[PDB]
């Protein structure tokens, strides 16, 4: 499923991402434009043979089950195919995991590049929340 920017905004609010470990809603936001473009069913592999799922990407190597990512933990406990869901409950469970290991969103690439230290509220903009 493809999310609307407020749609997502208010799921991740309800979801307790807004403000989870210091990251303002926007930054969720942010991040979940430029890894997926607010797609759940987003998936990419990698040259080191792990994938990235979901609407935050998620990867195989630490946080997920994708049965063919040899050497790979699950550290969230859960097969990668759970987080291509509409409903967003597994992916933000998994995030928040994520988040508070101790990178925080460094962690997401595309946060760290494209969204880190830029007006983030502009994507809660405009939405009722």
């Amino acid at each position: 499923k493809v999310f609307g920017r407020c749609e997502l905004a208010a799921a991740m609010k309800r979801h307790g991402l807004d403000n989870y470990r210091g990251y303002s809603l926007g930054n969720w936001v942010c991040a979940a434009k430029f890894e997926s473009n607010f797609n759940t069913q987003a998936t990419n592999r990698n040259t080191d043979g792990s994938t990235d799922y979901g609407i935050l990407q998620i990867n195989s190597r630490w946080w997920c089950n994708d049965g063919r990512t040899p050497g790979s933990r699950n550290l969230c406990n859960i097969p990668c195919s759970a987080l291509l869901s509409s409903d967003i409950t597994a992916s933000v469970n998994c995030a928040k995991k994520i988040v508070s290991d101790g990178n925080g969103m460094n962690a997401w690439v595309a946060w760290r590049n494209r969204c880190k230290g830029t007006d983030v509220q502009a994507w809660i903009r405009g939405c009722r929340l």
